[PDB]
């Protein structure tokens, strides 16, 4: 009687969902949130055996352990144990789309556990087992006898084992099916795994117990008073001597407390709930909760007798906060929020989708450290501990039901079918009943990518009836449907409309003012951070700050979903789509994070931190104006740190303490700054510093910064002409310039500098040539594949145009002698099938001081896709340990993603000039560089550059960063101009026009020499 | 057209309708009715059932019908006749001028009800003028009011025919029987006969 | 595996609800709303036997007609046939309030019907059966083999019999339970049949 193929059966004998319980038998333990004797963990070593289908599971297993089984750790994903491969598919379902049927060959994981139960647990009360997460459906047996069934991989399933357990040894048999009808609602773009991946527990409750409690906090207009309302429901024998006492604790203090017997108010003609009671406590001047200041209280619910005997007690942290959308704005405690959020999948590079406290806290610290204040549980309820952490550390959470069917056609084929209303209903209602008490949860989401069906509207209204305290949102069907309180598009651009039929993505600014529209707009996903991305990120924030109703969004996404594999030698490397024999697979589309699977920041994370600062600065002569973007806190743990520097050389500095009220401003008068003398550019740089360490930050943590170009002094005193003069030698094949020790050679057959010498030492391994292409970035490739080509993607437009295989034809190559320098003039014409794509005219001027002045002037056909770049490149022979440059840094920065970078003198090891993106591509570029120093070399001008041991060619031919091999020497890419990286989304041209090399005619000048 | 859902026996009346565990069962009794009869022009209003308090399930299903079929108003008297689950104030047995201030679910004078602060909906009693036996007294008062008040748009008398069953005595003669007359117990006396006509359609 | 005591299971293999169909194969017949050859009525004389609970229903019944059975007219309410008494209760449930459980002693009505199907109906298309009203829940078998389950006494339950029917004689076995978890939603002030 196949239950995994019937959307009408989502469980069998499963107990009701509810807030986190622990059944303390001591109120003091409850208040202090200390471990509970009535809550045992069944985590550890279990017995596991894999099978090709449930029909292959031998009966013996139900009562007797299979010897063929192995001992494995639980929770875990059997794919991670190597029992079968984890699949990575984006939209296209991993199985054949034929609801509600699943493959006959359904990987079945057989988990078993022998453990014993204290005799005292069976002498009284209720003993139940709790599975926080089983992917994707499963049957449970206790001591050979069958208990129940459950579906929905992201919420806990609980069963009453009281009548199955015996004192002493007991055995659990858990048959977990990888696929099930529930899989139709679990089509998220992530690795497709299975098994018991979340904690297993054993909870003992009294017979007469607390079965549920709801905490609510309502305030007066100025939040000076608040009423805490606690609705409590019980089970078991009802008796008058029964009582419930809800007490509110602020630390060791008891702010309020109320006691009352069961018996609710009259609700209808039949009376009221005799098995419930509501307590209402008053609270004067409550400490409000926010991501800024996570002020919490402790609510302790006690079930006892009138004579004072405790029966059992439950509790939870309470955060006094009011969330409401009013007059088009999302208000948190009366103030309009600006969501600096990010989407976060529960992913571990080694543990699969199994979460642990440590990984969680880590992520949370990183997030807050990079100025994030909100997170979206994309796309399913998260592990229970997570909400607890966000509560205490301070993070606005979007709790999202486990429902995605993006693979269906049309997308709402299931969500609009009343036959599936039941399955969906439970994934929404059970989430609410579980997490509704967490203050960090400020918004409820109905799921992800599932079109817009009636079911969504029905469930939308349910939440609104059940819990008025939180707004509901859903992006399906166009982001502004009748099923959402917030216009929550995903990847809708700032100024550009994407008029798709039925579900267009309007410019977020245009969206707010559409006729009739009045809701607040917060993108549920934006700034696809896939690889070298996040370009144009600053534009979003510029807009968020200017438009009251543009209240932020959630970046996509937090961490790369890469898994660790090992080569023959036993070395670890990051793997993605297909790397497990999984097929069909979606390449590297599972890696869209701001950090690598091991939580190592990507360059882009830094840009995010900067744009999401909570302190804005403006400069007016001598005064720096600091404006606070906080809504509640005062800048009581910050001090401004300034410093003036002439092209890297510091001159003055100081530090003023910050005393800014939320929303307020503070003026800082810098002392008569040092009057520069030497030629150069003076740069004022301010940094906000947190002197004291917090719960999430180290001491001296930097929360914000900003630069300003002070005065400038154009150098007029041109160089003192040296008396030496370069000598020009002429072959029929070469032009050789010699000066003292240095030797220059221009191959008259190419028109390029083929070699240089500093003594009997060669300097180049590859001629110094022009370059107009780049190792395609993920954003340049989009969804274009080997067999399926997307002619629109930048990479394809370039390929087709012939940029990647252009033959450089020589038009001219002459040499002349001047009063004090040799002058080589070149001129090339890159073409493809006749079409002249680029023309590069240059003039090299080597003078007495031994400096080579390269002047380039390029032309680009006004009918050939704009080049990825316009510069020069060559393979240097040396391999130095450091790289020093005066320009934007220290981290990788590109035209459309360089706001965070600062202008100064930077020095780093050659390796840090290379960004280890799992999928290799153009990287490590640094813009606005006036001086570059590598080995004996020094390049001067106003260029961009990237320097590493990998050629653009290798990079574009290599698929994984671990297959990259260092090459002889160091590859230098010096660009006069570089196209933006884009990133508004990674599946369609997303580079803003102002960042496209389209000028037609470009000009840059370089000065090569020996330092 | 009214869905097959009444749980007046529960305590409180909405113990099931407000329990998400029962959302599925209810859902099907509403949706399948709509999918079946939605094409009939005589159907002008959809009802979510009868005497079942007011639970979240009612609100969920209310919104569903509104999404699926905008052509018809939805109504439900449970929970006080003016809940968020009804487009029409549809009380049952609310009197013309006299208020019956029951706690939680009062029955205001239909005339006073229309003008309650904020209220703006039309009022049509889903049941009024219990025609049990020698009844229907004061019936003229309801109509006097219906005609005078624009928003007092009528109601539905309770009810059409007596639910009496035919039994036979020793001689084999037929007679009308009611509660208990079949050994049924517990039974509710003659409360199954509230019609304007006898079981055999003879007018009262 | 008691389905009548689980509000999570309200049907098994039942087809989707929909407006009244007749499957006319002639547009003129459709326009004039005249009878349809593709819509046969199974009303008439059926075989019926009453039982104190489903657990008392002899397996033989699934494949072979009980001789102890009687021939009765369908549709109808077995209370009206005198097989047991019709109950009249207003508000107070007719059974003990303990959702989703019903009495162990659940009056079970066993209806059966032997009828034949034209060979042309089995050579193509879909052949389904439609029960406009079964109070209050029931299991259906066609030729000994099990078809499905259904609840909700006031709306039709439809099942696809295409793969159960054979040309010529066929037999339907319908086990109707008087009480079921669905009875919790059917507490109207009327005779309980
Ligand atoms: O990077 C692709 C993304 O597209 C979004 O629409 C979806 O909600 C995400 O879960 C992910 O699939
Ligand atoms: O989620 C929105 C989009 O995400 C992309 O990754 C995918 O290739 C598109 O087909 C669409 O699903
Ligand atoms: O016969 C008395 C009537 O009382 C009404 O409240 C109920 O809705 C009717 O179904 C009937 O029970
Ligand atoms: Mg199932
Ligand atoms: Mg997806
Ligand atoms: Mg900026
Ligand atoms: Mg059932
Ligand atoms: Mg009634
Ligand atoms: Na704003
Ligand atoms: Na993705
Ligand atoms: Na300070
Ligand atoms: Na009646």
């Amino acid at each position: 009687r196949r239950d995994w193929e019937n959307p009408g059966v989502t469980q069998l004998n499963r107990l009701a969902a509810h807030p986190p319980f622990a059944s303390w038998r001591n109120s003091e333990e409850a208040r202090t949130d200390r471990p509970s004797q009535q809550l045992r963990s069944l985590n550890g070593e279990w017995r596991f055996a894999w099978f090709p289908a449930p029909e292959a599971v031998p009966e013996s297993w139900l009562e007797c352990d299979l010897p063929e089984a192995d001992t494995v750790v639980v929770p875990s994903n059997w794919q991670m144990h190597g029992y079968d491969a984890p699949i990575y598919t984006n939209v296209t379902y991993p199985i054949t789309v034929n609801p509600p049927f699943v493959p006959t060959e359904n990987p079945t994981g057989c988990y078993s556990l022998t453990f014993n139960v204290d005799e005292s647990w069976l002498q009284e009360g209720q003993t139940r087992i709790i599975f926080d997460g089983v992917n994707s459906a499963f049957h449970l047996w206790c001591n050979g006898r069958w208990v129940g069934y459950g579906q929905d991989s992201r919420l806990p399933s609980e069963f009453d084992l009281s009548a199955f357990l015996r004192a002493g040894e007991n055995r659990l048999a858990v048959m977990v099916l990888r696929w099930s009808d529930g899989s139709y609602l679990e089509d998220q773009d992530m690795w497709r795994m299975s098994g018991i991946f979340r904690d297993v527990s054993l909870l003992h409750k009294p017979t007469t117990q607390i079965s549920d409690f709801h905490v609510a906090t309502r305030f007066n207009d100025d939040f000076s008073r608040a009423v805490l309302e606690a609705e409590v429901q019980m089970c078991g024998e009802l008796r008058d001597y029964l009582r419930v006492t809800v007490s509110l604790w602020q630390g060791e203090t008891q702010v309020a407390s109320g006691t009352a017997p069961f018996g609710g108010e009259i609700i209808d003609e039949r009376g009221g709930y005799a098995d419930r009671v509501t307590l209402r406590l008053n609270v004067e001047n409550p400490k409000l909760w926010s991501a800024e200041i996570p002020n919490l209280y402790r609510a302790v619910v006690e079930l006892h007798t009138a004579d004072g005997t405790l029966i059992e007690a439950e509790a939870c942290d309470v955060g006094f906060r009011e969330v409401r959308i009013e007059n088009g704005l999302l208000l948190l405690n009366g103030k309009p929020l600006l969501i600096r959020g990010v989407n976060r999948h529960e992913h571990h590079p080694l543990h699969g989708q199994v979460m642990d406290e440590q990984t969680m806290v880590q992520d949370i610290l990183l997030m807050k450290q990079n100025n994030f204040n909100a997170v979206r549980c994309s796309h399913y309820p998260n592990h229970p501990l997570w909400y607890t952490l966000c509560d205490r550390y301070g993070l606005y959470v979007v709790d999202e039901a486990n429902i995605e069917t993006e693979g269906m056609v049309p997308m709402n084929r299931l969500t609009d079918d009343p036959r599936w209303l039941p399955a969906m209903s439970e994934r929404v209602t059970r989430m609410v009943q579980r997490d509704r008490n967490h203050p960090s949860v400020i918004i409820w989401s109905l799921g992800n990518e599932s079109g817009h069906g009636a079911n969504h509207d029905a469930l939308y209204r349910w939440i609104k009836s059940v819990d008025p305290s939180r707004p509901v949102q859903y992006e399906g069907g166009g982001a502004d449907t009748t099923a959402t309180d917030i216009i929550c598009p995903m990847y809708a651009r700032v100024d550009e409309d994407q008029p798709f039929p039925a579900v267009p993505k309007w410019s977020i600014k245009k969206w707010l003012s559409l006729p009739g529209e009045t809701r607040p707009l917060i993108l549920c996903e934006y700034a696809h951070a896939m690889g070298n991305s996040l370009g144009g990120f600053a534009k979003y924030w510029q807009a968020f700050r200017q438009y009251p109703r543009l209240q932020g969004g959630f970046v996509w996404d937090w961490v790369d979903q890469s898994l660790i594999k090992y080569d023959e030698n036993g070395n670890p490397w990051s793997a993605y789509g297909g790397d497990f024999g999984d097929t069909p697979n979606d390449r590297q589309f599972c890696m869209n994070g701001l950090v690598f699977a091991d939580r190592t920041p990507h360059p882009a994370l830094t840009e995010a931190k900067h744009q999401q600062q909570f302190f804005q600065f403006r400069l007016s002569g001598q005064t720096i104006e600091v404006t606070s973007e906080y809504l509640f806190r005062h800048s009581d743990n910050e001090l401004l740190h300034w410093m003036v520097a002439l092209d890297g050389k510091p001159l003055a500095s100081g530090e003023v303490p910050l005393d800014v009220a939320p929303q307020g401003k503070q003026l800082i008068e810098l002392p008569e700054l040092p009057q520069p003398e030497s030629a150069g550019q003076l740069w004022l740089t301010v940094r906000v510093v947190q002197p004291n360490a917090t719960a999430w930050s180290e001491a001296g943590h930097i929360s914000a910064w900003q630069q300003w170009r002070l005065a400038e002094n154009l150098s007029v005193t041109l160089p003192a002409a040296s008396h030496a003069i370069p000598h020009l030698t002429t072959s029929e094949m070469d032009f050789c310039i010699e000066l003292g020790n240095k030797r220059w050679q221009f191959n008259r057959q190419s028109g390029f500098l083929s070699q240089m010498w500093i003594g009997d030492k060669k300097q180049l391994l590859t001629p110094l040539r022009d370059q107009f292409t780049r190792a395609p970035l993920d954003n340049d490739i989009g969804v274009s594949e080997a067999t399926r080509i997307d002619p629109n993607a930048w990479v394809e437009r370039w390929k087709a145009a012939g940029h990647y295989q252009a033959e450089a034809a020589l038009l001219q190559c002459t040499a002349d002698t001047l009063a004090d320098a040799v002058l080589i003039t070149t001129a090339h014409a890159w073409q493809h099938q006749g079409k002249t794509l680029f023309i590069s005219r240059k003039t090299y001027r080597i003078d007495g001081s031994g400096q080579m002045a390269i002047t380039v002037d390029v032309e680009v056909a006004s009918d050939t896709p704009h080049p990825a770049r316009i510069g020069l490149n060559c393979q240097l022979a040396q391999v130095a340990e450091r790289v020093n440059w005066l320009g934007l840094g220290p981290q990788e920065n590109y035209p459309d993603r360089l706001t965070a970078a600062c202008f100064d003198r930077w020095d780093l090891p050659l390796s840090d000039m290379y960004t280890p993106y799992v999928f290799p591509s153009e990287n490590g570029l640094r813009c606005g560089t006036r001086e570059l120093n590598y080995g004996p070399h020094q390049w001067r001008g106003d260029f961009q550059f990237n320097i590493s041991r990998y050629s653009q060619q290798q990079l574009m031919e290599t698929s994984h960063r671990h297959l990259l091999h260092a090459e002889e020497g160091t590859w230098l890419n010096i660009d006069g101009f570089h196209m933006g990286i884009g990133g508004d989304d990674s599946w369609s041209p997303s580079v803003s026009a102002e960042f496209q090399l389209s000028a037609g005619r470009y000009h840059y000048q370089l000065v090569w020499c020996q330092k």
